[PDB]
């Protein structure tokens, strides 16, 4: 069962209040792991204030953001639902693997 | 409105609606309203 996060993932992206930022990151972190790790507490915040003030969730566009997000941002600085739905997501495309 | 009145307000009219959730989405409201307003205007995407 995944059609919960799938639902949520419809509803980010189907929505035009998308954030500008999350293009703009997605552009200068280039896929590179430690130029994400170096962000990590601006993307951090910026998740979790989004999805607090507007339900849809950031940084869904893009593979190379997802993954890292799913691997290096799961060491900590964000609550545990978010974190589970980035897995969800990386492990859904695993199934379809 | 929404809170005291148990009634959402400036759904009569179609400019409203479609400016709400263009313009006013930035922040300044709790999400449920916004999504009201969005899921109008998705229906009428739905049903063109």
């Amino acid at each position: 069962d995944y059609e919960e996060t799938l639902r949520l993932f419809k509803t980010t992206v189907t929505s035009p209040n998308y954030p500008e930022l999350c293009y703009l990151v997605d552009v200068l972190v280039h896929g590179n792991v430690d130029a994400f790790l170096l962000i990590r507490t601006f993307v951090a915040r910026c998740i979790v204030n989004m999805f607090h003030t507007r339900q849809l969730l950031v940084f869904a566009h893009s593979y190379a953001l997802v993954t890292l997000i799913a691997e290096h941002l799961a060491d900590g600085a964000l609550p545990p639902q978010l974190l589970f739905h980035y897995r969800n997501l990386v492990a859904v495309l695993r199934l379809v693997t």
